[PDB]
């Protein structure tokens, strides 16, 4: 076995097709299925499995009541089979937190999680799944990371990481790891000014990460990573399509090295890929909620502050609650290209729907296609009132 | 590990002994078992197993509720050990949507899911647990596929698709496919006035699929496909012995290349081994529903328009619910034949059963035995009133 | 992978130790566990199992009620992990039918199931997980087996088979397979009068049978099967210590060569190890009902119809329910001798426990040590208000 | 694969990080999940896995009505993947049996259960999963072991067994074990006056196992084995820094050659790690019951009975229930020291909360870091009222 190497661009996209899909919440209305939240999809080079953050507890079961809940010590990375639900018993624990990452390098996969108290938290790394290093909080104000998968590329894994402040200036790290050792890490530099829960992809130009501006940007800040190097820099994608959420409507004119302003101290988690003319970008339908979801194909949208959609396609309707968004591809894949792939958390339960007492969720995942396919609209699919 | 080549002929069938059973809906009645329809069986080199549509909900789940819908969002082929139920923590989802294929070729599985609405649905082609080529719509109206295994040799596995009308002239392609790329296509040719859900088994003659005309015809069309120069014709089972679902009774002279008339716009999914004086069709006892399942031997009926049976075995009586039928083999077996098996779908609940909600199956399959073996019944077994 | 050789004799018996045990009973009236009678336990070279024949239900789950029955096309012989129970999720099919007998060679395992009406049974021989060889039942009574492992040497494994009458002269044959082929079979020949459900082992000496006779006979038949020449011999355990079950009272002169008399019509599967002043019998403590179990030292029981105990061992107490009991060993172990192992089915339900409606068991085994160790009883454990 | 020799010293221990937490009982108050008591951590070197002795029950199921009871016919030790709980679906049972021990040689696992009645218990040893060696008690009252895992040097695994009483002079022994087999067994030697389940770990010095003094000491005995030499030498940790349960407050002046005494006849299972200014300690916060765990860092406390704590960690806080802890570590890790590792056992039910009628737990587990980190607290997390 090999350490992988980033050696291939971008297939192009011209649509999406229909990749996994658990339908969790619809399965654990009647079955052993743990309550989960911030989801993603991580491959090793012979399987492909879906992560997620369990709360420690069945959707059915009584302690499912307060999951709504972030930081417990019940909760812990998970991974199980693809397409199947997070069950209580074809779920693995990676590590024991409330906030994590994961990759595989191409010989052995590493886990990060963090644990403990707001002003205490520590992450821990796993290689190999076995514990290698130990990282404490520098900024004792939620040390924090991804809730997607890391990329590497021979051997070396970057890691985004932030601890401080939500709503204000916070002090974002870049790690760099090889087989879970720390080689480096690098205080957030370039012109993002706020960073949270990057969604991270590899190809041949290097790692490209789409994040979260939680204190006043609607527009996503962007940190572009060289793993041989191990340096970054980081902007805003310039694209008046604005994509976190809630945002304000689309302007004419975006922003490349400040926040779009208009919603300030909130935000989602979500990704776009990068890639000249094939740069396609995802986002909630909803400005106000996180409702729907839908990629627009903006040619340059990182570098040009004008650019606008010239195709689109519909994951799911705006009746329909998502949630985070974040980015992977099969790295081990046949061919000459890299297909991009990203999941949407289907969020169900509290807050927008209290009359349950739970919080969960389900996944779907797409990847892209060659093809210009028919789309479809991908709902979780469970009917709240059967839980009550 | 070498491609598989088809160079035996059929085993003699002097009778059929039973394969394989798994009870679902008995168990499911107290158990996480993932509501399915349209089974089928098909076998890797080290393994055979039960694959399935399910529905992404159990049958004691709440969700089971309105499961006679063909196509939603929740579905998904799923594999899983074999004559064991299909459960949520022992299925494997090979792919998501709501028409199905599958077969492995000696190397590794391919996996064809279609998707979508009725007017944009595509399919998915999977190889080795990989999406590996996309196919939209050409028709715009429910683009759909075989419902059992596909058949490969030498890398090379055809598969039968319809795009367009059940009820009228539609357009069926027949594409070929190699580790999950298309190697080619083309337009359904001969005799055949209307495919559905085509049921195929390889030998050394080449690939024979048995399949339904929803239109006109309840004699079955036969397409014959010649795997090495990729091409195939197509007429009906010249048999008056009819064995489609419903059907009128048995005249004395069948069609060979035309519909035989008496039921338009409906039938059922069946299969046959067509084999000189080695030919058996399957078909459901009764004439007007899905109930009981019988084989009969009759020599020569793919080409004898008078031939009538010599030689039969009840599977299922006619009191108790049937359904899809389809063929399969263990083409990775000892010895210097391949062995006809098929297995048979025993629907249960809605339309037939209505006072349950739901829409299930469970699966009984045989093989055939060169030995005059005695004879049984295999029913669902399951009691409606313990759902109730 | 090389066929095994019986090549060592079996190791001094001085005790009794605890092997496994699954408390079954006590585990599904709170889980998907299977309702199951007629266990055994059979080792392939890299792990031992509990195996039995599944009623294609749960406990709890309503199908269980009328589970008393016999011979349905809901029975399955199911194998599962060591002291697990047998769960609808752990437990795998080998095949389908309501009798069975099963055996690793060395190189794979052959696993033999009947089915069918009465008079139309029929047997099919899986080797390596695919049918190889089927078999009609020649008596059309009920073809039925050992329910219990059969042994194999150098590829030969010969199985006992009876069809015909319970309560009267039938037909018993002697099959030898080899990779689930028909070597040979040759009618029961010798003193025994009545066959039913042969429990083996072997040694160096050949392979050993203790067996059951419905008809007359409370002393048990034996079966001495030379697998090189594939030839046998029967007679009866001469010994007065009589082990069927139910039974008269030990007299002081057994029968070598004919039924003793007292009880017709009636009888328990059960086992003996018959190896000179090695000698241990295994029977029930009850002389009228299927409860308790205990193992008795007796010099040349086969031999000597004088013999009485000199050594023994409770392993159920005469309060609790046992039931049908066997013989196995590991024929894979390090050492210079075979230790002989056996199990006890503890029949939990109908007929002796009729507040519940159905039949079910667990199983408790032990294997010799040549310490002498001390004793202690082991009961199903489950407590039948529980499940009212 | 060899044999693994203890080659490495301890890492330095600065801090302790999370490794293993299953949240059983929680996901117990609707799952299928055993009822257990005194788990343990294990290592393969491949896989680390948690153990617990299980009551053969499920916490929801009514058989878990009265576990409080230590030795049952029905209780065995079982084996599950980290931090998943033990579920009737995906634990392994190791052996049959009400007390037990664990631990990978580097070729195979060895795993030892003692059963039978208070007078006349035996140990079965397994290697390999198979039996290999038995022993009788040898006082006839309780023969019992440590509750943990044993540790191997060159294939030569050391075992400390007691026989006799628990308030009085007993009857341990030391045993050595290679491939299951006895190599040697020697009484114990020393000071200490009472030894009951020994926590181990080893490392280039020898074996170190930190006791428990049932009979006078609230110090714990220690038992330093050397495993080439097989011998031992016994004394109790010389710091005033008590660490057994219920015990007096922390004097100046300790013991190492007789029991610290104030509480006679109780105690609980415990561990150290004695490596001079290395040393860590563990014990409960409560000097009146099984509540809270803290490590505490006493330089020499091996040695040095004026010896006092200068840095600690708190596990679990002192309003949440504890229970049993002891010692494992992977010594199958990268890099040029040992890991160490605990376990706390965190016990809900009886006899503490006696609204249920069961007595189950949950895990814990940390390993030692380099780094200064952040402390949480980490509870069993289940609400007792739920269960009602
Ligand atoms: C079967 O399946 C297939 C495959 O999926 C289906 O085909 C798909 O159909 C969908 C639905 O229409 C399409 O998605 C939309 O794509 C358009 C972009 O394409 C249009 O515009 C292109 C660019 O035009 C500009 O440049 C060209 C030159 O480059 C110039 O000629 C032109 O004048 C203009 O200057 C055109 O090139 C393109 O034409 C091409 O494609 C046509 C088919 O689409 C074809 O007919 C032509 O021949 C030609 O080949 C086409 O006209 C996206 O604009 C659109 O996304 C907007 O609209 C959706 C609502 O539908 C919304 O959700 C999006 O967020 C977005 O609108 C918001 O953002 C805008 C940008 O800021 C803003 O301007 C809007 O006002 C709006 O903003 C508001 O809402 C948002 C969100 O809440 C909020 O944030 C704001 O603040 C504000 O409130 C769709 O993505 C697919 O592209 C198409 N795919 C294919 C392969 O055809 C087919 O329909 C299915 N069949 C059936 C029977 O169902
Ligand atoms: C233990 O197990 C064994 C093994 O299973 C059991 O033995 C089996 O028993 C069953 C039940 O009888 C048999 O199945 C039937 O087979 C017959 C065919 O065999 C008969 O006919 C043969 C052909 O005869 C013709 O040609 C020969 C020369 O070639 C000529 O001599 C003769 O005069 C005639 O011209 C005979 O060769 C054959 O004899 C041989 O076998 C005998 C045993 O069967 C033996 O005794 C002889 O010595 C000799 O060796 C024998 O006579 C099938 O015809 C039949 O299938 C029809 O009937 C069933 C109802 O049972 C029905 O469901 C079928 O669909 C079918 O009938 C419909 O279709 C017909 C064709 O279109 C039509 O003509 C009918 O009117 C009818 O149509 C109506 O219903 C259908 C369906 O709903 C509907 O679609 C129509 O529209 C319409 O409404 C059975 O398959 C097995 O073959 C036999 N197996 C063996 C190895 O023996 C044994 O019974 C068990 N023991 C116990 C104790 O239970
Ligand atoms: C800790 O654990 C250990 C290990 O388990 C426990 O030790 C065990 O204790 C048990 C219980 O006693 C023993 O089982 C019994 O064994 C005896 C056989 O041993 C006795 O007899 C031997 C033979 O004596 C004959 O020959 C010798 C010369 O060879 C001659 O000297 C003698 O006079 C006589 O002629 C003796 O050798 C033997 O002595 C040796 O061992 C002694 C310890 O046992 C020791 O003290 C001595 O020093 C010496 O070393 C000993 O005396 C079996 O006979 C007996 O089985 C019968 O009884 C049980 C009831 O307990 C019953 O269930 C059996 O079915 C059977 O009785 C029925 O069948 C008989 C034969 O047909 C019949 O004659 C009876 O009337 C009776 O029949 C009735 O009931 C049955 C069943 O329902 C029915 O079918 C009939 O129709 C009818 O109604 C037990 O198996 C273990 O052997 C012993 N093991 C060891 C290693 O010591 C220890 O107790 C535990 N400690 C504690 C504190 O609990
Ligand atoms: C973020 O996370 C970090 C990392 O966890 C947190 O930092 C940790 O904070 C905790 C809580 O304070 C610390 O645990 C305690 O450690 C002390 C030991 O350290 C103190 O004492 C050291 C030794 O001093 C002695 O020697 C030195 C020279 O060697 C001499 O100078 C000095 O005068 C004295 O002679 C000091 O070296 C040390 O200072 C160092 O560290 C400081 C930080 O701690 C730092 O500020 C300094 O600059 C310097 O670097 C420090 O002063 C333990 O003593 C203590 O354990 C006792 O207390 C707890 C209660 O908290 C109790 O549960 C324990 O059982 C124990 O107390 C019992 O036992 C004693 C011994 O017998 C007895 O004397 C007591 O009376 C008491 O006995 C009673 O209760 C018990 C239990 O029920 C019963 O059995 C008895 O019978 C009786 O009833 C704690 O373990 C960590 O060490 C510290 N870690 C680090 C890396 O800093 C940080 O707080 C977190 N941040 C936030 C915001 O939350
Ligand atoms: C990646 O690059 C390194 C260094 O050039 C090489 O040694 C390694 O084999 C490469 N990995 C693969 C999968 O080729
Ligand atoms: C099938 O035929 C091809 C081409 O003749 C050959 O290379 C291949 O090895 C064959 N497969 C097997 C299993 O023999
Ligand atoms: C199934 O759904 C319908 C609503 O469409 C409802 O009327 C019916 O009661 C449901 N059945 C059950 C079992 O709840
Ligand atoms: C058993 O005997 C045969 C023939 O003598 C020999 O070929 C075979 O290898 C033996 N099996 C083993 C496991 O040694
Ligand atoms: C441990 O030591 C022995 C004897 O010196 C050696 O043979 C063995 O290989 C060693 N084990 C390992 C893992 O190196
Ligand atoms: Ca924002
Ligand atoms: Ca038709
Ligand atoms: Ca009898
Ligand atoms: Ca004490």
């Amino acid at each position: 076995r090999n350490f992988n190497n980033l050696t291939k661009g971008l297939c192009t996209i011209n649509s999406w097709h229909i990749y996994g899909k658990d339908n969790a919440v619809r399965i654990g209305e009647s079955s052993d299925v743990l309550v989960t939240r911030e989801p993603y999809v991580s491959c090793d080079p012979d399987e492909c499995r879906f992560y997620a953050l369990s709360q420690g507890t069945t959707i059915r079961g009584k302690h499912s009541n307060g999951t709504i809940h972030d930081r417990s010590q019940y909760r812990a990375l998970i991974s199980w089979p693809l397409s199947s639900p997070p069950t209580v018993y074809n779920s693995r624990v990676e590590c024991i937190g409330w906030s994590s990452t994961s990759c595989h390098d191409g010989k052995s996969r590493m886990s990060i999680c963090i644990s403990g108290p707001n002003n205490n938290a520590s992450a821990v790394v796993w290689y190999n799944r076995r514990p290698v290093a130990e990282i404490n909080t520098w900024a004792r104000n939620i040390l924090r990371t991804q809730e997607s998968e890391c990329v590497c590329h021979n051997g070396v894994c970057p890691v985004v990481f932030t601890d401080g402040s939500a709503t204000g200036p916070a002090d974002t790290r870049i790690y760099y790891f090889k087989e879970g050792k720390i080689l480096k890490w690098e205080s957030l530099t370039g012109t993002a000014k706020h960073i949270e829960e990057c969604s991270c992809y590899g190809e041949r130009t290097g790692i490209t990460c789409t994040c979260k501006d939680n204190w006043q940007g609607s527009n996503r800040p962007v940190i572009q990573i060289d793993p041989v190097a191990m340096t970054h820099t980081s902007q805003y994608i310039c694209s008046p399509v604005l994509t976190d959420n809630p945002r304000p409507n689309d302007p004419n004119i975006g922003k490349c090295n400040d926040p779009y302003p208009g919603n300030n101290n909130n935000g989602v988690k979500g990704f776009s890929y990068l890639d000249g003319a094939n740069t396609w970008l995802g986002r909630t339908i909803s400005t106000a909620s996180r409702s729907g979801y839908e990629m627009l194909k903006v040619p340059n949208a990182l570098t040009d502050d004008r650019s606008k959609p010239i195709q689109g396609q519909t994951i799911v309707l705006n009746a329909d609650w998502s949630g985070y968004s974040g980015s992977f591809m099969d790295y081990w894949a046949e061919g000459d290209c890299y297909r991009a792939c990203f999941y949407v958390e289907l969020i169900r339960g509290r807050p927008k729907e209290d009359k349950v007492w739970w919080t969960s969720n389900s996944i779907v995942s797409m990847c892209s296609s060659t093809e210009f396919l028919g789309q479809w609209n991908w709902p979780d699919g469970a009917k709240i009132e059967y839980f009550l």
